[PDB]
């Protein structure tokens, strides 16, 4: 696959090859571009192809593989292209809540920018709040509080986020919300 997806020559003379490529993961050439972070490759895959929501076997769009590697540039080309930065794998985790779970600051602030749901909930009731705080991504909780995210949803523990914040021992997390209680 990398030899055949190496630059918009290669892709060429490939094509009947790529078009409907799937590895053991039900992956497109798409997909196996983010995840090696082929930046090169992407324009002219999803051009020649489409197929921008087509899920692999952990329900995993283009996107979803870009964002869990921490392919910026990648996911910069796939929202430009049209990628739904909301799709969900079949666990109901986000772009978003990848991004938290992973602690890449820098891809999460660049999918709230492009459209992240700020309330999305993943199969078991946790919103971006209550997975940023028990992972204690105080910063990622500052921000979703500023762009109106609910304080008050509870998950499957029963929980708000800030409850969840003292469970697992995130001081930063808990000065956030104090702060925020506050003013």
């Amino acid at each position: 696959i990398v030899e055949k997806i190496k630059d918009e020559k290669s892709i060429n003379q490939n094509l009947d090859f790529l078009r409907n490529y799937r590895d053991s993961y039900n992956r497109t050439p798409l997909m196996v571009a983010c995840m090696l972070g082929m930046e090169n490759a992407i324009d002219k895959l999803v051009e020649n192809f489409d197929k921008l929501e087509d899920k692999d076997i952990e329900g995993s769009t283009a996107l979803i593989w870009a964002v869990k590697n921490n392919r910026l540039g990648i996911a910069e080309k796939l929202l430009s292209k049209g990628s739904n930065v909301n799709t969900k794998d079949f666990s109901g985790k986000t772009p978003l809540m990848w991004s938290i779970i992973f602690g890449y600051s820098e891809m999460s602030y660049f999918l709230l920018e492009h459209g992240a749901n700020v309330n999305d909930r993943n199969l078991e009731g946790e919103t971006p709040l209550i997975v940023a705080s028990k992972y204690g991504r105080s910063e990622i909780v500052k921000k979703l509080l500023e762009l109106g995210a609910d304080i008050s949803a509870r998950d499957l523990t029963g929980l708000t986020a800030e409850a969840s914040a003292r469970i697992f021992g995130r001081q930063e997390v808990i000065k956030i919300f104090t702060e925020v209680r506050r003013a």
